């Protein structure tokens, strides 16, 4: 019955089933040295932050709990970040995530979404929410059927670059072009290539999860997963046109993230996406293989122009 | 004569003698006319004035004392070496005098072909020794030289596009190159010349168009800095951008060059080619060629550049 501790979930704060509903509270204290080196993903003017995918991590976990206990995809949907969280490493940094779900009497089993809630208390600072669903596989099949499409996509990319067209990034030179505006958690830099077309913010990547180390317990590892919206994050602040000495693009959220393999950290993935031109913010998808298997897909992956200054200053307050 | 200029203010001393002759010359980097130029590289914040600053000051002073000694030549900035950094305050004036010194034979002082040249800053009625060099005033050889290999380094670029254009080697386009290196660096926009590069990291060889036209220049000069600096920046490229290197932990810094020829005008409404092959202590060397199509425009013999911890470098300039 009862939800398993993992290295981002590490207890029950608190649990109530009701007629109309349920509530489940979970504490993960983010200073643990188990999982302290993984929460400080990026690093922003030596400030050290949480990425989004750490928040999906969790959501994830609770979401399949909740959704085994009232009865197979889990979506973590709508995905807002409002407030940076900053790991200080000082004693305990509590985050904690609050899933709560809603139905007719007698009815929960048919429930198939839950509100999730991620703020930190020492009330600290509310951070994130995001709605996890409990979909449909009508999108999986899709993807299975452009499966060719995508491939074809890429090919064009690799085949850009042999006509010296596209410009194609060996690991550490596009984390080094990256440098000036954000550094890396060693674990967390699992690009090992990315061509890109810069005209239509339009990249494939090859993602080798062997490249960092992600010893513990997940639903979806962190490193994993951020790894894959670097993809996107890359393509649009490494265009030519974008000085990221005044303005770069961060992470926002997104409106759908499923995964339908396992993220094996002892394989290498493929990664495609054209994010576009796009007032504030862009959006794109995603999408991730393994060879002719579809592996993860995000939906309306956004991200939002801020100037470089002003970034500093926030984080800095 | 010594006609002042944007990088020359004023004669402090100028004393002829039975055998040899001494001229100070004085600037004041924090002039409005020449205060954005001096301040050439940006590292952690700190604004540096680059070694071509002095090579320019070299070459006036160079010139002078050589047209000057004969009844009439190429003046080589030779053997330059940069010991401390200078860095452009810009509260005040901040005095930088270059000192230049020859000995001749009683006999006649026409025949002198090089003079010991240094670069210090003091205040307002010594701060810091920065530089020294030996102007030469040399032969033609090296030209000759270089004008029968044109040839050959124009095949070494076409080389070095072709294998770009096969997906061997990467190419960067001027603001993609910077952002490249500014974690370490940023830049006087003066500066950013480079239109683009393309670098075969195997060998840190590289062939860079370098757009004079891409920044602004105006004021009188014998070489104006920013367009020397833009040559030297090509090798700077070369071994920084090599992916095997991690400007976190070290970088490859200016140190200074064995020889310096300038054999055209540096326009400013002109595009160059360079070229240069750095190669595999803590010391690099190699040649920069410049060319304007056929012609040969310059010539850097034995640039070197040093190995020297990132973090090491950020203490060292807040210091
Ligand atoms: C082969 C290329 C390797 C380099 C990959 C670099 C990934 C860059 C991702 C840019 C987004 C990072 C910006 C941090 C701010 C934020 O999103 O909150
Ligand atoms: C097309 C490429 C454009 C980018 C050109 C960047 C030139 C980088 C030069 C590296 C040397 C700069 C290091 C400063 C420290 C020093 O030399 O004293």
């Amino acid at each position: 019955m009862e939800i398993k501790t993992t290295t981002t979930l590490h207890r029950v704060v608190e649990e109530t089933t009701k007629p109309l509903g349920a509530t489940l509270v979970v504490e993960t204290d983010i200073s643990r040295k188990d999982v302290n080196g993984l929460a400080r993903g990026h690093l922003v003017d030596g400030i050290p932050l949480c990425t989004p995918s750490f928040y999906a991590d969790i959501a994830m976990q609770v979401g399949q709990y909740s959704m085994q206990r009232l009865r197979g995809l889990v979506d973590v949907s709508d995905m807002v970040v409002d407030k940076a969280l900053v790991p200080h490493g000082k004693g305990p940094q509590l985050l904690r995530t609050t899933l709560t779900m809603e139905w007719p009497p007698k009815a929960a089993a048919t429930t198939r979404s839950a509100k999730v809630k991620f703020a930190t208390y020492f009330l600290d600072t509310e951070h994130a929410s995001c709605t996890v669903r409990f979909t449909s596989d009508a999108q999986l099949k899709s993807l299975r059927r452009s499966v060719s499409e995508y491939k074809t996509h890429i090919r064009q990319l690799h085949d850009g670059h042999a006509k010296g067209q596209f410009m194609r990034y060996n690991r550490k030179t596009g984390y080094k072009l990256m440098s000036s505006m954000a550094r890396f958690n060693p674990d967390y830099m699992l690009l090992d290539y990315l061509v890109l077309n810069e005209a239509e913010n339009e990249a494939a990547s090859g993602v080798d999860f062997s490249l960092g180390s992600s010893e513990g317990t997940f639903a979806a590892h962190p490193a994993h997963v951020d790894a894959i919206t670097q993809v996107a994050g890359f393509a649009m602040n490494a265009n030519d046109n974008v000085d990221i000495e005044k303005q770069v693009y961060v992470n926002h959220g997104w409106d759908s993230f499923q995964i339908y393999q396992p993220l094996d950290n002892s394989k290498s993935y493929q990664v495609y996406t054209k994010m576009g031109q796009a007032n504030d913010l862009v959006h794109g998808d995603v999408v991730v293989l393994d060879g002719e298997q579809i592996v993860a897909f995000f939906r309306g992956l956004t991200l939002r122009s801020v100037p470089r200054g002003a970034l500093r200053v926030v984080l800095q307050t």
